[PDB]
């Protein structure tokens, strides 16, 4: 039976919408995190067989941004590279697909994760037939391909409203969660707890280079009071807001995968062993519920009980969905997103899953936690989870 | 573990802005997913996941593979995703699904690709705003589909790079291009695309239309019409519109499950996937990709090139295809025996699935035991897969 | 003494169908041909022109001051001046009045005035300086936004036409009859050769070959009442205004060469007529189709003429509804109005149309020996313009 | 012989490109100016017969923005309104066209001037035929329709270079002229000499309203070094720079006209009598020279010697051309642009002629100057000039 480990991991800092990485292509963030995982494990880029990168918004970035990130990071032309999209779950799914390359004896060494620049996502219009008369729409690919449900036509925060309404979650419980997430994240940030996992990214300029190594979306000094001031963002009589939903963000995150025997040959002390993963579908109207069956399915594959977990990363798309998952699964809230979650840190879609996985792995190392789980809800109604055990 | 293609279908390939000009990728996809399941006698609710290659999803809305999956009646309980190894995606998707089943993560996968090159939008990054001066609206089909990221030239320059390395004449490529069209029109009229094709109904306020014939194929392709073309990518070059593939829309897919499961279901499978591989090569000469990827596939399959009874070798260009034939040295009589992509079309993300459909349906038709399918990929890669009939 | 300005010569292009003969012909190219024509027809050299004044509503993307481009192409010397203006549909006729003014005030002696438009070449646009930080945005059709949508109510000109239909209680059958009659008069005029004199042929250059355009391509031959009756209302589901009883989207240019009556006489020119009066008046934007009514009345007052004194009238047909309303109110003999058909048939190249219908008026007055004529048009945003012309 | 007076005048402050009026439609600036001239004259909007506004870049603003300005200002629906374009000359030419309406007996009271929002000018593409395959250009209407010569394809700054070379104008002379403009305009602004002309414009905003009543393009404390440091903008061995050229700017300006008799009936002390005007063509290659023949012709028509002039506003498109004009005409530089010119104040194309007219009229009144001239050069090779006498 195969046994495949995460030798090393790294992520950029998460940028704010049109913030520090306003003009930085996804593959540029990508390339930095690929070299980082390689440098962090002591493996030469020339030893990478394949690079697999989750990416949702690749339009106008040119052929196969995954190969562009690979090549820029000095992975040789002889390797291969590709991109995939299971939306919010992409960056974590790519890690599982990579494990599969190795488990099936198709590859010995894989870099997998996700990259996303929501800033650089273009506006678009189908224009071949030509517009003989009348206005036409220039469509925001970020919104269209990222945040709009393809079946109901409404946005993801409307699905959060559905989940909020199902689980009867008050504005106050969602806001209390929100401020909790920010507070946890600003603590982690100041306490230095993101330094291990973040690789500085340098933003080249004519005016001068700017090194980015801090998560800029975290609100310092978030108060309940500030939270309670905001209007509902998707339903005039709704409870979801910009304060209790994640944001629009840019980042990359990756992990270096290989067999347990290989890490041991190379003297690598891996960050974890992938014991299981799972993906499952649910109603797109309540996609926030995804992590409930996916986590349960991952745990079933891992042969674990929910109580076995020492650390969880359950992605925070919206406070409504996040509370609901925590409610349903019944895991100790104190072990969930202990350094804050996406509401504070941001949600760079295709990278999110590799982002939270990074956070899980380094905090597991940090606390000496043995068993851990990452899970995300996925637009269109899915969830993905992955179980990790320390070596 | 032993994973078989239970069934397989593809849409006809449409010419650029032709039959499918205003058809979303995911609708062509939904037709192919349903057709695989119907042909296999498998309930859609039995499907674990749908994996679709697609290179050009801008404007089409969240995760078009799931939109196809849902439009095909696969329940909300299944999963779906898209992937891009450019021209390899459609075949890579099938490898990826086989892995899902090999690792015990799924029982039944629908894998393939879908593309609408006609529906690809123009785009510009516009958040920062253009404070003054002109800007370019970018054809995402060209940028994200056929333009090499590293050198910034089209895929037709690479083919010229390969024409000049393998020293392939303009005569030879026209000999190849006419030969391809002839086979495709022969095969078409002969009724050899019927099995693999599932018809697609294009809905309209003027009337529905049923597309069930490949429309990019030229009838009565003469060398003259080839030799009358000017070079498209270099003023002194040998690559042309006639000895290169087209821009196209279409979809293709396979139903995967274990061999054991196919036997519980009493399904007579189209083939057993014996091996596959992907490999990298100089992006400048990307069309060579099928060489290392077919050799690895074959080494991984424990086969010799002399073992193959049939090969499908994607003709992105005549120069890259001739060169692969030249180096691999297989019998050119068993290669693309019903024509190729120059004749048929190259719907980027579907193409690997396309050429698999053709490979599998013709191995049945003539009773070939072994087949290899292979593609070159923008940026310099090759994918290949080895299919043994049951 | 009170100045007397004549129209020494006039010309127009054939009017092109939307995305038709002139699909890719910039407006100033049409204009250049027409400027060349009026000079030729008057025996006046381009070197003698003082100013060119061209109405033009949709100049976006054509570059700096397309009037000047038209003039320079036509060989008008760099020492002359040229400018464009925009009083919407009224533009081409107002230009002619503004030309007259230049001469009357002693600032010029010889002016080419009229208008030009390429609706087909009108671009789509969007303001993108500040970025679109998130969310979809519209690429606006400049033709629709700047030419055909009311700026105050936000609806299209055809809704204003519905408004007039309703106020004047004009039936669908009445409007349809008017529109068929327009088509049939224009077809008849065309087949008889009555537009030859006014039309200067336009050569559309290509690579595949040149094509000479000298027929109005929008006129429907053999137009049937059934063809009109079958159409759905285009602006109100329970309305009466249709694509068939409205004018179209068209390309074209048209112009007149002006000079003092004394200067014409020196040169030995037999002018097409004397400008005796003009006027422009405003009305409610909601019923802008009504502009011709006060504009005409004022023009006549200023001329010292009664409605009954008119021998010919060109009253522009933006829509059958407003056309009918104007004729009903003014009470002029419909048999003297748009005798060669009107815009429903011929087309409506916005900034050119006033000069176009002036062309038609002048050449018909000449043809039939009519002494007194009037040209009038309604104007988007609630205005009218009218000019009175007398034979000399 | 008819005698037409300018009863009153007003202008907006001139905004910087994408500055104070970045999102203000030209017709909103024009309305405020229309309301102002009416206020200043004591004439009610009900009395206005026609509004005539020069405007070079109306694309996307809707039907006949002149009418939109007139209606917003309360000018009755029975009045009429129209736009015109003779490029830079347009605001001034509008005033002459107004004059003509009165002189020929067609109107009694006219508001004429110009308005321009270079900021709001869109980008455009002809898309009716479709673009079957390949990239296409989105054209900046501001550059295309406002600033590029239609015959030679180069920008107006290249015309200014042509004039530099022909008149042998050093980069030092041009920089000195531009510094002097800035320093004159700063002085005038600090002394309050633009207050009388400027009508404040309220920029409405959710986050509050902003009152704009100072010319924001004027550089305070402009140094010769700052000019000397600049690279030539139009030819690598050129002399014309962003510093010795005017800018891209927003604004409106207008004058209310009536007959001298009508003003006397109303008891109005007018800003000046229109004594003459002229417009002439020159080679487009050297369009900056237009003022030369235009001014000479206007002076001839007025029966005035250049020496007779007490004040001159000669528009400063570029230092090069402004210097050539002054050299040729020979008028005392100390009477020209005494409060600075466009290089400092800005160049809102279709309003600029009316702007400089405003500045002339208010300074003539201020200093008791009897005879004034306003002149501008015009893209495509023309000039326009106007002679004004105090009453
Ligand atoms: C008003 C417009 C042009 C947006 C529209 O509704 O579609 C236009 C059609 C399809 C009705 C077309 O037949 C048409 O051009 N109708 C006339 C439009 C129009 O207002 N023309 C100018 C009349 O003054
Ligand atoms: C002239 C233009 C706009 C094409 C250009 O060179 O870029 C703009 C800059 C930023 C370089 C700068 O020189 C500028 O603002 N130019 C505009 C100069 C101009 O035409 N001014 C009008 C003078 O009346
Ligand atoms: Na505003």
């Amino acid at each position: 039976t195969p046994s495949i480990v995460i030798a090393s991991a790294a992520r950029t800092a998460v940028g704010s919408f049109n913030g520090a990485f306003a003009n930085t292509p996804a593959h540029e963030l990508g390339a930095t995190v690929i070299s980082a995982v390689l440098e962090r494990a002591g493996v030469a880029a020339g030893e990478v067989n394949e690079v697999i990168l989750g990416q949702v918004l690749p339009a106008g970035e040119g052929q196969n941004p995954a190969r562009q990130a690979a090549m820029k990071a000095g992975v040789p032309q002889e390797a291969t590279a590709w991109g995939m999209n299971q939306l919010c779950g992409s960056g974590l799914r790519a890690v599982a697909l990579g494990m599969q390359q190795i488990a099936t004896g198709d590859a010995s060494i894989i870099v997998a994760g996700g990259m996303e620049s929501m800033s650089m996502a273009p506006h678009c219009a189908h224009l071949r037939g030509g517009v003989k008369m009348g206005d036409f729409k220039m469509i925001d690919t970020m919104i269209k391909d990222g945040l709009t449900d393809a079946f109901y036509g409404y946005h993801m925060g409307t699905t959060a409203e559905n989940v909020a309404k199902q689980w009867q979650l008050s504005r106050d419980e969602q806001d209390a969660f929100a401020v909790a997430s920010q507070n946890k994240a600003e603590a982690a940030q100041k306490d230095g707890r993101f330094k291990d996992e973040i690789v500085p990214f340098i933003v080249k300029g004519r005016k001068g280079d700017i090194t980015v190594d801090a998560d800029e979306y975290i609100r310092h000094g978030a108060t309940l009071d500030s939270m309670a001031k905001l209007r509902p963002a998707f339903d005039k009589e709704g409870t979801v807001t910009a304060g209790n939903a994640s944001g629009l963000n840019d980042g990359a995150a990756a992990a270096l995968l290989m067999s347990e025997a290989e890490a041991s040959r190379r003297g690598i002390q891996p960050l974890g062993r992938i014991v299981s993963w799972a993906t499952v579908g649910v109603d797109p109207k309540v996609m926030g519920t995804g992590p409930i069956p996916a986590s349960r399915k991952a745990l079933e594959r891992a042969g674990w009980k929910i109580g076995d977990l020492d650390l969880v990363e359950a992605n925070e798309a919206f406070a409504a969905q996040a509370c609901a998952v925590n409610k349903d699964l019944g895991w100790d809230p104190s072990i969930v997103n202990v350094n804050g979650g996406a509401i504070a840190i941001g949600h760079p879609i295709g990278a999110s899953g590799a982002r939270i996985l990074n956070t899980l792995l380094f905090e597991m190392k940090r606390r000496g936690a043995r068993k851990g789980l990452a899970t995300l809800c996925i637009g269109g109604g899915m969830g993905v989870a992955m179980c990790i055990e320390s070596l």
